[PDB]
Formats: structure tokens, C-alpha cells, sequence
């Protein structure tokens, strides 16, 4: 089972979802056909299972690391900068788009999508109660950073971890101080 | 058209059935061809795509170059660029192929160093926004680099990522994008 994940995970990465065959899968993870089957059922079965564990994983994560900033203002650079670093859920981005433009209404996906964003959702809610800004419209804004920041961290990977933590950071000031 | 008429099929097959789906054998059947004529022209399914991607870049510039008219300051410019690039990524028939090339090829050095030359136009697009407001005083940008690139990542990042089907509700969170962008470079 856990060989399967392991692997799985690392060629959805690598390569995305529709590239990766249960083949491929069988072939790296020294398992039958019929291995996956009954564990897994399907190939979507098991993406869907590493994406519960990825996104379990990163919000873990996030829950350690978000003490280490004091002020919501603070918590939003730090969220941004950790998902340039983390090895949970964001290195999977280009898989899940994948998936999610094939993919039958599974589509209920979208509980893994309000989880991700909700991360934003409390920290500009909380910020709100602080008086570190004044928002209106919370949802639209976790919404509109979240992807945001998902865009400078997936359309970035080519570069260097110091530049990207560089232009990370300035997003999240203009972006921190277009609230004002 | 040996080469021609394979970029048109190729197309074609790459809007109807997407780019992992559509095979060699396919294009070249349909274009009444040979993968060995493929191979002398574009060497692999990859760089024909690319090359149907540099045609189509072509065209999507030459719409802003006359779209962009309309926009009377470089501040209205950046959010009709932005709007644009949702609202066309919405139709866009190769949008799928587009996503399923990258999603594969975006870790592969020998395709992904061609991709960001793709990519570069967009920035460059915003890099002429932002130099040109800085020329007006709608603003003033220090790193106009850093802030074209942040913006191309940022709102391709809001098209890509959002669920939310309702092209009203997208359309809305993009100009509040826009609106807290362009307030946080004050
Ligand atoms: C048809 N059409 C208008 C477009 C089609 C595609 C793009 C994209 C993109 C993503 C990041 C970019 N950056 C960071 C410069 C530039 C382009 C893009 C979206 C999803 C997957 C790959 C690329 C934009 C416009």
C-alpha cells in the first residue's frame, strides 16, 4: 500500500496525472495489477487518497508553524513563503488542475479546495478582530490571495528558492498593503 | 501543405481531444502525411504543439495591440489585460491541451526553457503597463522586473485555480485583484 502512495505521489509531480499509468505505477513500486486494485480500486481512487493525505499533511504543517508569526500580518508572509518550501499538497498543484479539468460530481474536491483556502479565511478574519486591517469581504479576498499565491508558487518553479521567496515576499506586501 | 497543413490538423485534434489523447499517428493520418515527415518538421509532439503556441501567442498579441486602444491609462490597461486573459481562457479551445502540456513539461528543462519564452510575452505585456505608468505618474515602481512578473504569476494563478464556474463571480474577483494590486503599489 504505502509503496504505491509513495510512488504514485512522486510521478503525479513528476509528470502529472494523465502521463502516470497504473503500469508505471506497478512497474516502480514492485506490485501487481491486482495489488492496486482492492487497496486502491482505481487510479483516481488512489490520487484522490494522496491528495487527503497531502492536504492533512500541509495543514498539520501549518499549524506548528503559524505560532512562530505573532501578527496576522505576520501569518500571511509566512503562509506564502511555506508554500514555496513545503514538500505538502502545493508540489502537487499541477496534477490536481489536471485533474480536476477531466473530472462527474467526486466534484463534492471542492471540501479540499475550501480547506485550502480557509487557512486565509482565519488569518484575515482574525486580522479583522485585530485591527490589522478592515475587510468586508473576507471569502473574496482569502479566495483571490490563495490563488494568487498558488500562481506565483506553480508558474515559478524553474527558479531559484532564494528569488522566489524574494518575489513571494513583495507580493505579500502590495498585496498586504492594497487592503489599506 | 506538408508543414501547414499538419499545425492545422494538429489543432484540430489537440482542441477536440487534448494533448495527451491525440497521437502522432492521428495527426499525420489526417493530414494525409507520415510520422517520418512529423519527425523532419517538429521532431516530436511537444515542439509541434510549442510551435502551434507561438502562432497563437502571435495572435492573442496582435488582439491587445488593438484591444488595449480602448483603455485610456496604463491603471485601466492593467485591468483589462487582466480581465482578458480570464475571459479568453474561459473559451479558449486549446485552453485543455495548454494545461495538460504544461502539467507534464513543466519540470523538463529541454521543454520548459522554451515554455518561459511563451510566458516572457506575457510579462513583457505588464512590463509595458507598468513602465508606461511610471512615465505618466499613475504610480511609481521601483523593480518594474520584479512587479511584472509577480502580477503575470498572480492573476494567471486566480484564472487557473478557480472553481468557482460562474464566469460573473471570477470576473468580479479578478478586478478586486486588480483594484488591491494596483492600491498596495501606492
Ligand atoms: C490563451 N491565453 C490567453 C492564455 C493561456 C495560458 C496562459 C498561462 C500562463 C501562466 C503563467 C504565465 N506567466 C507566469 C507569465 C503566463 C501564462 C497558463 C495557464 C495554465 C497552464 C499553463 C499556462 C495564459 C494565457
Amino acid at each position: 500500500k504505502d509503496k504505491i502512495l509513495g510512488v504514485a505521489k512522486e510521478l503525479f509531480i513528476k509528470n502529472g496525472y494523465n502521463a502516470t499509468t497504473t503500469g508505471e505505477i506497478v512497474k516502480l513500486s514492485e506490485s501487481s495489477k491486482g495489488n492496486l486494485y482492492y487497496h486502491f480500486k482505481t487510479k483516481e481512487n488512489l490520487f484522490l487518497e494522496i491528495l487527503n493525505i497531502e492536504e492533512s499533511k500541509w495543514q498539520e504543517q501549518w499549524k506548528k508553524e503559524q505560532i512562530k508569526a505573532k501578527t496576522n500580518r505576520e501569518k500571511f508572509y509566512l503562509y506564502n513563503e511555506l508554500s514555496l518550501t513545503t514538500q505538502y499538497y502545493y508540489p502537487l498543484q499541477n496534477a490536481i488542475i489536471e485533474f480536476y479539468t477531466e473530472y462527474t460530481n467526486i466534484n463534492e474536491m471542492n471540501k479540499l479546495e475550501n480547506k485550502y483556502i480557509d487557512a486565509y479565511h482565519v488569518i484575515f478574519k482574525e486580522g479583522n478582530l485585530n485591527g490589522e486591517w478592515s475587510i468586508n469581504d473576507v471569502n473574496a479576498v482569502s479566495k483571490i490571495a490563495a490563488n494568487a499565491v498558488n500562481g506565483i508558487v506553480t508558474f515559478t518553479h524553474e527558479q531559484n528558492i532564494n528569488e522566489r521567496i524574494k518575489l513571494m515576499n513583495k507580493f505579500s506586501q502590495i498585496f498586504l498593503n492594497g487592503l489599506s
